[PDB]
């Protein structure tokens, strides 16, 4: 297994696939209620989305045909799915951290999970306000993903090669500041020229509304690199069994709030708002 | 391997990699007669997509422009690599069932060559009548295929983890309801609507011949349920050496007569159907 | 492990991941300049991608709408990425080769870095002269990959198996071979037509450069098969030690070339012939 030392590592093998589970009480509840939470919230959006009129009311299936609109459903949905696997560990009082087969998509690995949801969502956010450079930021999002990944992968290995946890870790941080400051500017451009361009609106509440709920959709992600730090993964300020329930919250907040906040978008938006908006997207 | 047990489990290792093959004589000619089929009709549907004309039989390289025509070309394409690599198992006289390394979109497990050939292959098939929610299909049968899988691995895992193969057969089964329920649905009401818009067509034979077509490959996926339900993995009212078989006709029926059938419209069709497909592929 | 025989194959484990490295010094220095040059060339390309212009110099983020300009960028930025992790291993002196979990897109195998970048690539150019069947290639030159992928996991194993690798070998080369045959053909047709459609350019010196680049482009895959055949692999007339800095060559021409003659062709194209291009893609 290893050179030198009797110890073994389970991490990625069917060997720590059959371990007994690490996880106590409070963490098997917050894996219940946070898949309660997303099942419940999937089908809301679900039957929203069956009867979804178009901005004129008079077109049936306008989802049907404009399907992006439906395509944050499909983050929250396998949202319900990264979770529910880890319910059937939680069945079964087996080990599920970062063990077993790797499949991308899927809970059974930390940041494994986000690959189809994190930039479809942040794809569909920026999509929201017709900003440019839409592939873009899915791109650098998935490669800080998958670079984390990797940093947790040699994390749990060696502790000869635990420098190189660092290295990522110093790489995902540099990406996701790049990243955050280039959404950020390109989110206060866009909306400044939409605001220079929001006359005679009437849905100023509405786009207060709206500006609350986009700015703190864009300052939600702090959550990663904080929660990375305070975990024994970095400075270790918490201990294991109270990071799950971090992650169950601050993934909540990232999915469950991002449709609510977009299905109570829907039912108050106009139709002229929307047309400028189609001209925003232009220049 | 196992806590308080000294059996292994060979599945998803290299150790059950190196095993000898559990298959007989009767699998392996059936897997090089489906291999044989797939790899002919991927050569004939070719050879019709170089010499594909357009409507107007005037535009010469209408496959290269209006490519998804070529779409479940490549499905069938993807088939027959699905099942050359076991032709080299059948070889070489050594396991490949749910053995070695996992990789998207072979045939190496049973369920996961799928991924890149169901989804596309349902999309391609209700964009033929131009329904809507062309995504959404595709990501249901998605999630529902990787249940699958999943299923599958737990399956030939520990017994006393046995209960979860029931529980995500369960939740495969009620999405794949869900699925057929409302894919059924809307194949019903845009064909109702085709034909209360089939005014002096001139092709009600060929118009027989594509409904036929289209409600046998809509009823096909009863399948897939019965053949896990018969198979020792359910019910067990079969045995092992006859699921290969079952397999391998329900995956031809699934493709090459697809692709017989398209091929067989594609010769038949005429022009003023045509606009009247883009005309309903409006509202 | 293996049956009759007490040796291991440390391939696709976590044992041999914990290997020391097979590599020496030359190796080691040529990843190091690989990556350095990569890196520049992703640095380069993201500056001249932020500061590009529209073919009318007046529209400000061109590339923020026509995102598939930047579309090369992300391959050559995923080539940076598909070295980076070895440096790492070339700072940590442990085995590389063919070792740990295996991953879609990453240079942790010796041909699964090209998933994502290759096709794509592929795609790329024939989209520049606008040539037909875009998604066809792709699909072929992924199929091959995979196929070379799979013949280079035969390769390692039992060599009681070793006669798969040949077979896959043929399977590759046999595709490859149809790929480059009508690859070839597209591209002179299509820049025949375009020679023919060239009339009052004013640009025939720039169309001689861009002739030469992509004819020495479309040409240069005929490093593949012979670095295949040169190596252990095949023939073995080299050794391992010299392989690695043979692929970083052969990458290196592959793409920080391709960066840099699309970067000189932007530099120097003007609008008529641009919309000649657009005229081309029609029939």
């Amino acid at each position: 297994h290893a050179p030198g030392t009797d110890q073994m590592f389970y991490v990625g093998t069917m060997d720590g696939w059959y371990l007994d589970t690490k996880l106590n009480s409070v963490a098997i509840g917050a894996h219940w209620s946070c898949f309660i939470v997303l099942t419940i919230t999937t089908f809301y959006l679900g039957y929203e989305s069956w009867t979804s009129r178009g901005p004129s009311k008079r077109t049936s299936f306008y989802a049907g045909y404009q399907e992006e609109q439906n395509l944050a459903l499909f983050v929250n949905f396998f949202a319900m799915l990264s979770y529910f696997g880890k319910i059937v560990a939680d069945t079964l009082g087996h080990n599920f951290g970062d063990v077993g087969p790797f499949i991308i998509g899927f809970g059974n690995y930390r940041y494994a999970d986000y690959m189809l949801t994190c930039p479809m969502l942040v794809y569909d956010l920026l999509y929201q306000l017709r900003a440019p450079y839409r592939v873009s930021c899915s791109a650098i999002i998935f490669a800080i993903l998958m670079s984390g990944v990797l940093a947790e992968f040699y994390a749990e290995g060696d502790p000869r090669l635990r420098n190189g946890a660092y290295a990522w870790y110093g790489f995902g941080c540099f990406w996701f500041i790049f990243a955050y400051s280039i959404v950020m500017s390109i989110v206060a451009k866009q909306y400044s020229r939409l605001a220079q361009l929001a006359q005679d609106t009437g849905a100023e509440h509405s786009l207060h509304v709206l500006k609350f709920a986009v700015f703190t959709f864009s300052m939600l992600w702090i959550l990663f690199p904080l929660v990375w730090a305070i975990c024994p993964r970095g400075f270790g300020w918490i201990d294991d069994n109270w990071t799950e329930v971090a992650h169950c919250v601050c993934d909540i907040v990232a999915k469950s709030c991002y449709g609510f906040a977009l299905a109570r978008f829907r039912k108050t938006y106009d139709e002229e708002l929307f047309r400028l908006l189609e001209q925003l997207g232009h220049d």
